[PDB]
């Protein structure tokens, strides 16, 4: 009923940086801002008042932040706010947080920011573009007074169904719905719709069509992929689908699902699963198969529109059908790919780029790649899976190709997010689905957010509307989906007590897709009452709740007798679920609504279901003739430095540090290579448990602009790279290499429609079956096209056809993958040329930076010799014959080579002279191969290998990695290339310099940039007070008398599993504790003689990073007083890592001895860092840290929020004289540092962890149990065992307990 609206204050909301960016940017545009000034405004919508203890604890809940220093207004306000019916990410989670502080009254929370702007003259003109760059246009709303935030919260009555009126106009009803609701209606689709409601007798509701049109729509349906084709005038025998399933009738080898799922399944490993019990809720090892799941999928069209949400919901929607995967399953790692027009990054253009226009309504290549990957990241570190692999690729040019002269590029983006999973042997297949089975949505309220989504993706970009635009932009909270996972990690942990009979993604169409889509895979109907939705808008109609595509849904279908398990699991996690209906005996799809008394869908599911008939393709083929590179302006040495500068070649930080890379403790290869952290990993690979050396690898192959030319060559490269990349992980057979297929393209373009046909043919009939390969999953977009006036004239940039291919495998041993660091003790550099000598140039990025296509691009010239490379680079591998390994793809030899060098900080002397006279082709062509280099005293051995593998030819001895900073190619006595190491590198690095001085902190940006001109950096290195090896806790574990820890998570936290195995490692029983067992009386702390707060996001951040987890327990007398008595207990020991040091801040005033801590607030680079730095330990009373002072070695650092904060250089003092400092960021020097990244947070004198004055209470940024495994240890010394020197915190922790 009646509710009111509270403002609060909040803190200032922007830095000093980003406040003169606005300032140089007004300047720019010639509005005279004298002054900017913003702060942060809450909004609380309350169903009842607040006493005076309730409202000064939202007060507190309100304060959060860095403590940037406060202005009393002055000048015009600007309040920017999400735009009305909308409802924040923010708003949910600060929300949840009022409730779990029992503030019942808050209804909703809403923030804003309040710009206080002095400003000259402005016409009132000059004040909207003031507004303008203030805001986002497509999420976010301007308002002149504070109080015009009530708009956000107006009660709407829920609006009615609308019928179509076809018994009483004929089929026009049909025609005019079909306009204003966008159906995007074929004639025959129509026609069905038409005699279906005729036959039935009655109008078709509004609902009933919009569900019709998003299930057949091109996205949902994949007509093309299914069509029948003629192609230069002969029906072909097969589908592209056909085609594809073509390779699992040839290969079906470990292959456990393909097709019948929304992911693939292949064997794993016989490992230790670790979880905690049901019953016991204590951590342990079931050994048992860890089998691998593997999807890949794309979400380009809203990307182009709002690209941070159209990426973290492109992560999202993908993470789910990995959970989805049979009857629930585990996600555990993710990739990430990006294709884009040219950056065009103001003050550092490339020569190669022309500014063709694009679309008003769409965003530049430089707003996806700035904003699109921080979305796909935000997602990813949120929910909690790392992101190991990549591919990133600027296209934008006018070509002669198969259409003659056109542009051709990435206007509308490649946004494509894919991962694999662990899955249980008995959950891989569906289960039936028993007549009154309950049907469940698991997660979010929803909204009116994506609706028509399926049809929105199934045309071109650009000439849209703004009501089109509105729909395109998505809404992502992975908190939400976190919770929802652990949820269905609870069912399949019971095993064959699995309430879970059948479960799925909930994604284009929302509910009107995914509802039939379950009852119909288990041959029933459903009946579905309309107010058992969870709903955030009371306001939509039937057709928005039903067809809404709100994210973080699933829906799965449990017995009625498991509803009280199931709702006892979700309860302790905080997933929100709701029962909609049951499963029918009889297919029939009804949709009942209580509130209206009426019954907006009732069906058949073969009338809503049937299909029109199959599309046929009649197309003709279309081949460009290219042109021999112009090699007027081309140079040896030119070509190098723009190579180096186009960014698919350029060096990648920007897209790698900005995402989690150590959570689960599973990683045992990221991006990031050798002591300097320089990325360049062929391919990711993570161990299949804690306990294991077995593991999973992942990589990629793709090379679109090779379609420009040779459509088939294009898809045979792909899946050659994904070979090359990831053939120096230990594998065996090939076959055990399973791949996704992810096709883009822009059907209808003259010449892509045959060219797609040969591709798919190229590989599915062709080059995978010959080669072993199954293509098991894959998915398509087809409208790769974006059309706009320019002027007078009508414009069109169409992609490539691109093929990506992801390949995935199960690792025989992840200790034994090579990488591109260069060693400089003796040896040898051997390139394998798979192009035989041909050397071709056609699009490649050579060709690229100079404008031109070329004329003929690499293929894969001999399948026996591919297949013979991968085999024998899995003998050397296995028999460890390989000191390096890197792949050949962009950029040719010359960058496999620099990278080698990059990698290893070394130089090389190579010569040439074999490779054929042509210099510039033998280095830049893009043919498949690459180069190893081996211990000098191998050579010939290598060399024979090779050869019995058919490869002699192919096979050249290049020369030798050195010692110093030379990088020199050589062709008998003349010198065709000399460069300083250095020099290159910085060149190749300043792609993402620019990136991060325009997304980051500058300052941030430019010191890590410089600190690679430095060539005396020594890169990581380990120092160590204590003999690594020695289990100090051993004789207690040989006892059997093991010491329980509570292992603390709250909503939201994503690092508790492996903080548990560390403990366990140690000797400890690890019992899993939620806030909901402390709240609940199921779990009492004074059980316990030792705690760990672990890491995560616990309520996504908001409201500070801990500060709701931490609040939650004071606000809470019961609880509160628990955690009270815990620490003032003489002898019990209690960690905070990360999020959990975080929230152990916020909770001083129950700590004795921390009145000295200081608080952890947002970066100095503004920006999430995950790295690997180093860090030493310094003197202080934590027992945690015994034995270890001195010590210097690196650790896994994950986090936004964790620059130490003081408040006043009293504090600080204070603080360093009581000597309660443990952890300090050092440079690779071994100095204290504040330079960023090796101290990537900003905090002062490199403070990253804090102890008590008694040492029992010890809270640090960094994650040791991350990398308590020295597998799992991004670089490392070679001589170390299993065990890095962080798993000595734990082992302390066990002997302090006796
Ligand atoms: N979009 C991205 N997100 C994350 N990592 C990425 C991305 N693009 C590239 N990377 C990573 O950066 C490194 C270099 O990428 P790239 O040069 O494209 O690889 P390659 O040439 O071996 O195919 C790799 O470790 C790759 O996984
Ligand atoms: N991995 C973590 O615990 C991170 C903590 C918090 N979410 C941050 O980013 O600062
Ligand atoms: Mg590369
Ligand atoms: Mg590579
Ligand atoms: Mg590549």
């Amino acid at each position: 009923g009646s509710h009111m609206m509270e403002i609060l204050r909040g803190s200032p909301a922007l830095s000093a940086f980003r406040i003169n960016k606005l300032l140089a940017r007004f300047q720019a545009a010639n509005l005279q801002v004298h002054n900017i000034y913003a702060e942060y405004v809450h909004f609380a919508d309350l169903n009842a008042p607040l006493n005076d203890s309730e409202q000064a604890q939202l007060t507190r809940l309100l304060q959060y932040g860095p403590a940037l220093s406060s202005h009393t207004p002055a000048g015009k306000l600007l309040l920017v706010t999400p735009r009305p019916g909308t409802i924040s990410p923010w708003s949910s989670k600060a929300t949840d947080i009022a409730h779990n502080c029992g503030l019942q009254q808050v209804d909703r929370l809403e923030r804003g920011v309040a710009y206080y702007i002095e400003a000259s003259t402005l016409t009132a003109e000059q004040w909207r573009q003031v507004a303008a760059e203030l805001h986002d246009r497509m999420m976010e709303t301007v308002f002149s007074s504070l109080t015009d935030a009530e708009k956000l919260f107006i009660h709407h009555q829920p609006a009615p169904v609308s019928s179509v009126d076809l018994l009483g106009e004929g089929r026009q009803a049909l025609i005019d719905a079909n306009l204003r609701l966008g159906l995007a209606l074929a004639e025959d689709e129509i026609d069905y719709l038409q005699e279906a409601f005729t036959k039935l007798g009655r109008n078709p509701n509004d609902i009933e069509l919009y569900m019709f049109a998003q299930a057949n729509s091109e996205h949902c349906r994949h007509k093309i992929f299914n069509a029948d084709w003629i192609i230069d005038g002969k029906p072909q025998p097969k589908s592209l689908f056909k085609m594809i399933k073509n390779t699992f009738e040839t290969t079906p080898d470990y292959v456990l699902s393909a097709y019948k799922d929304n992911a693939a399944v292949m064997e794993g490993s016989a490992v230790g699963r670790y979880f905690a019990d049901h019953n016991t809720g204590r951590y342990d090892f079931h050994q048992e198969p860890a089998h691998i799941l593997m999807k890949v999928e794309t979400h380009n069209h809203p990307t182009a529109i709002s690209p941070w949400p159209g990426a973290a919901t492109g992560s999202g929607g993908e993470i789910r059908d990995e959970g989805a995967t049979g009857r629930g399953a585990k996600p555990k790692a993710g990739l990430v790919g990006f294709s884009v027009s040219n950056l065009r990054i103001p003050g550092f253009e490339q020569p190669w780029e022309e500014d063709f226009g694009k679309p008003e309504r769409i965003v530049t290549a430089l707003d996806i790649m700035t904003e699109g990957p921080l979305g796909g990241a935000a997602f990813n570190n949120e929910f909690g899976r790392p992101a190991l692999t990549g591919y990133f690729r600027t296209y934008e040019e006018k070509v002669n190709s198969h259409n003659g002269e056109e542009l051709r590029g990435y206007h509308k983006p490649i946004m494509l997010a894919g991962g694999i999973g662990n899955i249980r042997a008995d959950h891989v297949q569906k289960g039936e689905i028993v007549v009154g089975a309950k049907l469940i949505v698991l997660g979010g309220p929803a909204m009116n957010i994506g609706l028509g989504g399926g049809a929105a993706s199934s045309m071109a970009s650009g000439q849209s509307d703004a009501a089109a635009d509105f729909a395109s932009v998505q809404r992502d909270n992975p908190e939400m989906e976190r919770r929802c996972q652990e949820v269905i990690d609870r069912c399949w942990q019971l095993g064959d007590a699995n309430p879970i009979l059948f479960i799925h993604d909930v994604g284009a169409g929302g509910l009107s897709n995914a509802m039939p889509e379950l009852v119909s895979d288990g041959g029933r109907g459903g009946k579905f009452e309309l107010r058992d939705i969870l709903s955030d808008e009371p306001g939509m109609s039937p057709l928005e709740i039903w067809c809404n595509e709100s994210q973080e849904r699933y829906v799965l279908a449990v017995a009625a007798d498991q509803l009280p398990l199931f709702d006892e699991l979700c309860k302790r996690e905080r997933a929100p679920y709701a029962v909609i209906g049951d499963a029918t005996e009889e297919q029939h799809l009804s949709l009942h609504d209580n509130h209206f008394d009426n019954q907006p869908i009732d069906l058949p599911l073969d009338v809503l279901l049937g299909k029109t008939p199959k599309m046929t393709r009649d197309v003709q083929t279309l081949k460009a003739k290219g042109d021999a590179l112009n090699r007027a302006d081309i140079t040896i040495a030119d070509a190098v430095k723009r190579v180096l500068h186009l960014p698919t070649v350029a060096e990648k930080t920007f897209l790698v540090t900005i995402g989690d890379r150590t959570v689960t403790g599973m990683v045992a290869r990221d991006q990031m290579v050798g002591p300097w952290q320089v990325p360049v990993a062929d391919c990711a690979v993570t161990t299949a448990s804690l306990d294991s050396y077995y593991g999973e690898a992942m990589s990629i192959g793709e090379r679109a602009p090779v379609a420009l030319l040779d459509f088939a060559a294009s898809a045979r490269l792909a899946v050659g790279e994904a070979l090359t990349n990831i053939a120096a992980t230990q594998i065996g057979d090939i076959k055990r290499i399973k791949l996704s297929a992810n096709w883009m393209a822009a059907a209808g373009h003259p010449g892509e429609d045959a060219g797609l046909y040969d591709a798919v043919k190229a590989v599915g009939e062709e080059l995978c079956p010959q080669l072993g390969l199954t293509i098991p999953v894959g998915k398509d977009s087809m409208s790769m096209k974006t059309r706009w006036q320019e002027g007078n004239e009508q414009r069109e940039m169409t992609s490539p056809l691109s093929l990506v291919i992801s390949a995935f495998a199960r690792v025989e041993d992840v200790r034994h993958t090579l990488t591109p660091q260069l060693s400089t003790e003796d040896n040898a550099l051997l390139l394998i040329d798979l192009g035989k000598g041909h050397n071709a140039l056609g699009a490649t990025a050579l060709a690229q930076v100079y404008r031109q296509l070329g004329d003929k691009p690499a293929d894969v010239r001999d399948v026996a010799q591919l297949k013979g490379f991968y085999d024998a680079m899995q003998a050397l591998v296995a028999a460890r014959k390989l000191l390096a390994w890197h792949d050949r793809s962009d950029g040719g030899l010359l960058v496999t080579l620099a990278e080698m060098a990059f990698a290893g900080h070394c130089g090389v002397q190579v010569d040439i002279a074999a490779l054929g006279d042509d210099h510039l082709a033998a280095l830049f062509n893009e043919e498949l191969g690459g180069v190893i280099q081996v211990r000098a005293e191998d050579r010939d051995a290598v060399e024979a290998l090779l050869a019995q593998y058919g490869l002699a030819d192919c096979v050249h001895y290049l020369g030798q990695a050195l010692a110093g900073d030379r990088f020199v190619i050589t062709a008998n006595d003349q010198t065709v290339f000399s460069e300083s190491r250095t020099t290159l590198r910085v060149w190749w690095a300043e792609t993402t310099w620019q990136m991060q001085r325009l997304r980051d902190n500058p300052q941030c940006a430019d010191q890590e940039h410089e600190a690679k001109a430095n060539d005396t950096d020594p890169g990581l290195n380990v120092k160590l007070s204590f003999d690594i090896n020695e289990d100090i806790a051993a004789p207690y574990i040989a006892t059997g008398a093991r010491p329980k820890v509570a292992v603390l998570r709250e909503q939201g936290v994503n690092s508790h599993v492996e903080m548990a195995a560390a403990f366990h490692r140690a000797g400890f029983d690890a019992i899993d504790v939620h806030m909901s067992d402390l709240l609940g009386g199921r779990i009492g702390l004074g059980n316990f003689h030792a705690l760990v707060a672990c890491g995560g996001f616990s309520y996504g951040d908001v409201l500070g990073a801990g500060e709701g987890w931490a609040k939650s327990i004071l606000f809470n007398h019961r609880v509160r007083d628990e955690f009270e008595t815990f620490f003032h207990r003489p002898q019990t020991l209690a960690l905070g890592v990360c999020n959990g040091c975080q929230m152990m801040s916020n909770l001083r005033e129950l700590i004795p001895g921390s009145e000295l801590w200081p608080r952890f607030v947002r970066n100095h680079s503004d920006r999430f860092e995950a790295r690997f730095s180093l860090v030493e330990v310094t003197q202080s009373p934590s027992l945690l840290l015994q034995g270890m002072v001195g010590s210097q070695m690196p650790i896994a650092v994950s986090h936004g929020e964790g620059r130490v904060e003081v408040r006043d250089d009293a504090h600080l003092a204070a603080l360093e004289s009581k000597g309660l400092v443990a952890l300090r960021y050092v440079d690779n020097f071994g100095k204290v540092t504040e330079t960023y990244p090796a101290n990537p947070n900003g905090s002062p004198n490199g403070i990253t962890a804090v102890t008590t004055e008694n040492g029992r209470v010890t809270i640090m940024m960094p994650h040791p149990e991350r990398v308590f495994r020295t597998v799992a240890n991004s670089w490392h010394p070679e001589n170390w065992g299993e065990d890095s020197p962080w798993m000595r915190i734990f082992r302390n922790a066990r002997k302090q307990l006796g």
